[PDB]
């Protein structure tokens, strides 16, 4: 009865599904659940993209009033997780403390639930892998229910897809109200904190591991495919990917349905849903290299009104052979600017209808101290790390708070402003860069950064000869699955494109970049980082008009 | 030979190997066909198909024709209409073989050629011919070839509905002469000519065997059905195309390219988007608030456009800009001829050490005449599609030169056009309209491959109609396409030092249409901002320039294996 509470400290692997119905607040709801998962269950070491599929204020108050977890939070960076490796390859783990069933019983008891439900809205999903300290899936389900109830004070559905290699079907669970309190107290410092426990007792009816709908719901396979394509559970007839591929082509050969069209991958730049590949956002460049705060802030507002969705501020040139002037530090160039902008914006904020009108703010820095100060003072939304967080990976710690995730651009480069033009050997240029960006994403994702908040940038001009920059453009389709951010603006390789004073070359350069804006638009590049906002907006508006068929 | 005063319909084929001079050679041939055989009343595109200074001084000393050249415009041709439908015609003076005997006499020549063995530029033509019979025409044709002396081959593909095969042919060194003097004032060459003419086949033997004959004929007479053929030209053409795809896995069109001509050189249809720079003399001179025309500044602008990358200059002195009232004191001709004259001068001064094609945006015959006679221009840009004065068409042919023409669609004039925007079917009414204009120039001997289409963005179109014409630009995929969006109001309609932002937005909006045009493979775009447009096209072109067409798949496999 209380052998479910035995002293033994163990680490298990759980795979969860988080679903909501609320389009408006999906991000905030799912990420609140991510936070509570990380607080109350263990460590997030994988996430899928966010998807939209076809079959408020008290949250911010809740996060202030949470009971502490009996268990540690360790933010140190990890580079491998052994239990996860073991989970993936089906290696040896401890016997389940809960009674298992064989394949036949499971398959039978699954169908029986499916058929019953076959007698008797947009969904927003995300899956998670958690390195858990919770002893067993039922205990987990109790805590998961606590979390769902916290978030009500429907709105959030949290299912257990997997839990080690276990196979479990328990038909008639009834847990006495004091047993629930006893389970929650093992994991939480329990201290109205008692009345919640009442609602939970009728909620746990049975427990199926794997979850009943795991292979029967497209939206689950979609998420799992992002994270664990090669996983094979005893109870499944193939790997996650295979099962996923079959589901796609079957709907193409049992109906005439391309399932992808109804089920959209999402990325998040700040706090809203963006559908992958549906819009080319302009990112306006603000180089503060001496540029006076007031003037810098004027330029920011000129760019908002010229059409920029995002402003990318940098205080440190990375341009070829640039030696900076130590007279003034990066911090002192960027912070006063972002503070002034935050002031001006808040003055003129409550005078007009301007909240969604606020540009997402991006900082082009590799330096942890700079980003720590921006993040502490709520001055930025995105980290633009031209070293893909390799220069100081501690920075990745700054992308999470108790109730906040920040998004990040990972760019590819080699060397520094002085050596980079000399480091241009690649066995397989297009794929070496892709593979590198994937490894960097895997490292962030292993360390709890949501997959959907990570953007890829091939870094044109950084350790690329001009013909290699072009070739990276020519092959941009290899990023069709990923949120893609590129920066071609006023780079050398553009001039390399023309045939034959500096004002004439300045203009050829702006104009050559409008060509790459056109190309980008058709290639459905998600973000483009540009100096010339007005010009870029004009181009994208025209091309959008040409594409819009009128009724 | 005895019969007199009859008119016949004959289809010819013209061929050469000289890529460098295909235009000059086929165009000379044409001139001579029009001099010595009748009126050219149809042409095909020029095609490039895989299976020098002699001519200038030749043009001066030619023998005259016995029938009068007739440059008058026509709008139908009953005979030709009768040729197409296969209606009652006179009986053949030469001896007709029947169908099976023709079929087997042909196969024989084809088969003997298959065995006997162990870039082409083509152009078909239809002739309303005074000449009496296939064989006489062949004699005159052989004279024309030798008169041009392989350098030029001119076969006879049809003569009315005749089904003819003549097995053995000796023509007396003097029997040729009497035929040749029936049509010319003869003033050495017959010696060379004798054995040349061995036999005679009508239809020509290779008529349905050579793709490059079908291709050419499909332009002109797609629905034509000869007794000898199993179906219409269009069907045999389609069959030939699909069967090459099914049976040999070959896209026959890749090696058989449609050509259009701007000046003197070959252009490959859909292979390049050409910049055409705009020189408006009214705007160049009177936008200051100034009152005097400045030819120097104007010719300075021409040179500045050549260097910025324009392949073509479009000069105009009338303004069709909406609600714009042309200046009544200084005439079009005085805005235009002087600027052109100074240009041809300074071009010839700086010609020690590339010459831009010159287009003139006029609907006025007298203006065009003075320009063409003094060799000031290469192309007629007629925004009325030659309906303001169809006689302007005559000026597109000389005895030696041909000139190219842009036909634009419009309704009304600059004060009325904006109100004239009801179309039963916008996209197709305009295309049909342009097509019917082309049928009219062609019926009058304007070479097909010298006619360019322009939908006329902004000319009697609402802004959404201009966009719609762009959305549906693919309907011109078979045709040489010339468009002008530069700075038109419909660009602003696409958007969301206040007028400078608006003029910036407008140049930039255009560069977007330049890109779209580039990808839609528009042949010519007429622009104000040349440097900007060239920069755009250069960059798009470099992105498309692949080193190895396979590497993307190969590098992908290499990566997967590692
Ligand atoms: N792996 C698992 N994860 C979550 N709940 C499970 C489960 N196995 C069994 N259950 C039972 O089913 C209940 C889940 O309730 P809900 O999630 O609200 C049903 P639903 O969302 O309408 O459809 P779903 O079960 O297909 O998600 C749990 O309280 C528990 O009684
Ligand atoms: N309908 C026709 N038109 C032109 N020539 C014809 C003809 N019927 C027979 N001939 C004769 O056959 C010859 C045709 O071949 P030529 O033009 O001389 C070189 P070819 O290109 O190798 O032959 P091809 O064009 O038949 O392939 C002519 O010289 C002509 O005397
Ligand atoms: N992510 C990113 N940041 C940059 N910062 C400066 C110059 N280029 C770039 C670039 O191309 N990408
Ligand atoms: N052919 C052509 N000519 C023009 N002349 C003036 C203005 N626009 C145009 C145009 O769009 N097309
Ligand atoms: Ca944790
Ligand atoms: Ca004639
Ligand atoms: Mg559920
Ligand atoms: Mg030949
Ligand atoms: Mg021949």
């Amino acid at each position: 009865q209380e052998l479910i509470l035995s002293e033994e400290n163990k680490t298990n692997i759980a795979v969860l599904n988080l679903g909501t119905n609320d389009r408006r607040n999906a991000v905030l709801i799912l990420e609140t659940a991510l936070h509570l998962v990380e607080k109350y269950l263990g460590k997030i070491i994988n996430t899928s993209y966010l998807y939209e599929t076809v079959p408020v204020n008290y949250i911010n108050e809740l996060m202030q009033n949470l009971e502490e977890s009996k268990y540690e939070e360790n933010k140190e960076l990890i580079d491998k997780c052994e239990e996860y490796e073991t989970f993936l390859k089906n290696g040896k783990v401890d016997n389940s403390i809960l009674k298992e069933v064989n394949v036949e019983n499971y398959l039978l008891e699954c169908n029986n639930i499916i058929v019953k439900n076959d007698e008797i809205s947009y969904f927003y999903n995300l899956t998670v892998v958690v390195k858990t300290f919770v002893n067993d899936p039922l205990s987990m389900l109790v805590v998961i229910k606590y979390i769902e109830e916290l978030m009500k004070r429907r709105i959030i559905d949290i299912d257990i897809l997997f839990f080690n290699d276990f196979t479990i079907f328990m038909k008639n669970i009834k847990l006495e109200k004091n047993m629930i309190y006893k389970i929650l107290s093992k994991y939480i410092h329990l201290e109205d904190p008692q009345e919640i426990i009442n609602n939970m007792v009728d909620n746990i009816e049975f427990l199926s591991i794997p979850h009943v709908y795991t292979t029967h719901r497209y939206s689950i396979l979609l998420c799992l495919n992002d994270m664990i394509p090669e996983y094979k559970h005893n109870v499944l007839n193939n790997t996650i990917r295979c099962l996923y591929n079959k589901y796609v082509s079957r709907m193409k050969e049992q109906y005439n349905i391309n399932i992808k069209e109804n089920n959209k991958r999402i990325y998040v730049l700040k706090d809203r849903i963006s559908y992958l590949k549906e819009k080319t956002n302009i990112v306006g460049i603000l180089n503060v290299n001496f540029v006076e705060p007031k003037r810098a802030v004027q330029r920011m507002f000129e760019m908002i009104n010229e059409g920029a969705s995002v402003i990318d501020i940098g205080g440190e040139s990375s341009a070829p052979f640039v030696i900076p002037n130590p007279k003034i530090s990066e911090r002192d160039l960027v912070v006063p600017v972002l503070q002034l902008f935050q002031k001006e914006w808040n003055d003129i904020k409550n005078k007009i209808v301007k909240c969604d009108a606020k540009p997402i703010i991006s900082i082009d820095t590799i330096n942890y101290n700079v980003f720590k100060e921006c993040v502490d003072n709520d001055l930025v939304d995105i980290l633009n790390d031209i070293s893909a967080c390799t220069n100081n990976p501690e920075i990745i710690k700054l992308l999470k708070k108790k109730n906040k995730f920040y998004s990040v651009v990972l760019m590819h480069k080699r060397g520094n402003p002085h050596t980079m033009d000399k480091l241009t050997n690649y066995d397989n240029l297009v794929y070496d860069i892709k593979n590198y960006l994937e490894q960097r994403l895997n490292f962030l994702v292993l360390n709890g950064i949501p997959r959907y908040r990570i953007l890829f940038d091939i870094g044109l001009g950084f350790a690329k000869k001009h013909d290699q920059s072009i070739k990276l453009l020519q092959n941009i389709h290899v990023y069709d699955e990923y949120p893609l951010f590129i920066g071609y603006s006023r780079k050398r390789f553009i001039a390399h494109c023309m045939n034959d004073k500096d004002q004439l070359l300045y203009q050829k350069n702006i104009c050559g970049g409008l060509a790459i804006a056109s190309y980008s638009y058709y290639k459905k590049v998600d973000l483009i980082r540009v100096h010339d906002v007005l010009e870029t907006k004009s181009v994208l508006d025209v091309l959008t008009k040409i594409d819009q068929v009128k009724d």
